């Protein structure tokens, strides 16, 4: 296949709905490349349980966390890695208030090349363990000869755009991975790179990020189609932001808008938010405790009521994935009959205001408070018009491998969408227990 789009492997699921799956364990293995080094962007990590993960042959070689934690959080990191002399870490600097560094990523320098993995779980055991989650993998990307000069630069802009990507951190341990990519031909990638970085973006600057990189490059790369305006929009997601009191605030103004633009030219497309239901995480293979990676807060929740009527529930059987709760972030368009979609992006970035940026200074501004990444999946950069969607996950190598069930189901009328801190007594979950925070 053309995507290299994967899930992780689930414990729990029949041996056919693992076939094609990828663990953690896979994507260090010596089969994968000889590492030299790597790095690994992440928000959560358990150090011990990382390193247990390479190969026993290379977990003495240079690792560095990328992540964003202060004060006792960042004492607490430094206290877990300290017993490996071998690793390193670097604080992406979070200079806006409530801003997180989400960004999932591996950088793995081998000796036969490089690989890029951009992916959506924490580096702990249960985030790998029962979730449904999302991975990109990169090709083997070859050194460039030393004396060459060529630009190893893909007609995606991939290469350059990771690297703008690493500057904005401004941070010298990204700056000699900035020149290992520099040093690599990274032309095959037939993917669009998305990131957040924190900032305030306006002019040449605002198109770089967030939900108006996404717009740009949908202007630039896709096409429109008539009857455009039937093509639903599917967002999904583990966390919800606060969004406003009422949808024209944020998500139907600016960020709808960006997600359903198509080609050059200058609304009433159906918009599908999935996430799950009470009942989706009580009857889930990890119980009420799924429901600590789904961090909706009743505080939140309570101010934006009109938000529920969009909720679809988690629904994966053409994965065998239902019961695996989502802690992958998706968005993408679909035909009106979700047989075909326009483009698909897997990435970190959950629906809020601080992951996609909001519009401040009378519009000529993009605020960006936390670090994202993820990558597009354009029909153009696969010589195509739309994508076909696979009927089932695992099973004409062009159809795109969507990981849940289409069309979404909207929430029953006795269906609540999974709130984190308040309790849920009434039922017992698959292993029993209830839910009191
Ligand atoms: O992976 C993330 O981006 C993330 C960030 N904050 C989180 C906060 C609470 C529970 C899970 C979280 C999570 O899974």
């Amino acid at each position: 296949n053309p995507f290299q789009f994967y899930l992780t492997r689930v414990s729990g699921v029949k041996p056919k709905y693992n076939s094609g799956a990828l663990h953690i364990k896979d994507i260090l293995s010596p089969l994968f490349g000889t590492l030299v080094s790597s790095a690994q962007f992440n928000y959560c990590f358990d150090v011990d349980w990382l390193v247990k993960q390479y190969p026993p042959e290379f977990r003495k070689k240079p690792i560095l966390l990328v992540h964003g934690d202060k004060r006792e959080a960042k004492a607490h990191l430094h206290a877990q890695a300290k017993p490996y002399e071998n690793i390193s870490l670097c604080q992406a600097k979070l200079d806006i208030a409530f801003g997180t560094h989400h960004t999932k990523m591996m950088l793995l320098l081998y000796e036969e090349g490089l690989r890029v993995v951009i992916h959506t779980s924490n580096l702990i055991h249960a985030d790998w363990h029962q979730k449904t989650q999302g991975i990109w993998l990169s090709p083997l990307y070859p050194r460039i000869a030393d004396g060459t000069h060529k630009s190893g630069e893909s007609p995606t802009h991939f290469k350059a755009d990771l690297i703008s990507y690493l500057m904005a951190y401004n941070a010298p341990s990204l700056k000699e991975w900035i020149d290992v990519i520099h040093k690599h031909d990274l032309s095959e990638t037939n993917v669009y790179l998305i990131g957040s970085t924190p900032g305030r973006f306006q002019g040449s600057q605002k198109d770089n990020w967030g939900h108006f990189r996404l717009k740009k490059l949908l202007k630039d790369h896709a096409s429109s189609m008539p009857n455009a305006e039937s093509w639903p929009v599917v967002g999904q997601f583990s966390s919800v932001g606060s969004l406003g009191a009422d949808e024209s605030k944020w998500l139907c103004s600016e960020f709808k808008e960006s997600m359903l633009t198509l080609g050059k030219e200058s609304s009433s497309v159906p918009l599908y938010l999935i996430y799950p239901s009470v009942e989706n995480v009580r009857t889930s293979l990890e119980g009420y405790p799924a429901g600590g990676s789904l961090p909706y807060s009743i505080q939140t929740a309570e101010k934006q009521n009109w938000l529920h009527s969009y909720f679809h529930k988690w629904s994966a059987e053409t994965s065998g994935r239902s019961n695996a709760m989502p802690h992958i972030k998706t968005y993408m368009r679909p035909s009106p009959d979700f047989s075909k979609i326009a483009w698909f992006l897997v990435t970190s970035a959950n629906l809020s205001k601080a992951a996609w940026g909001a519009l401040e200074k009378n519009g000529t501004q993009l605020m960006i408070r936390s670090y994202e990444l993820g990558v597009l999946f354009l029909p153009s950069a696969f010589g195509l018009d739309s994508f076909k969607v696979k009927q089932k996950f695992f099973a004409p190598m062009a159809t795109f491998p969507v990981p849940y069930d289409l069309p979404p189901e909207l929430y029953g009328s006795k269906d609540r969408p999974w709130i984190w801190n308040i309790p849920y007594v009434k039922a017992p979950d698959t292993h029993g227990n209830m839910w009191v925070p």
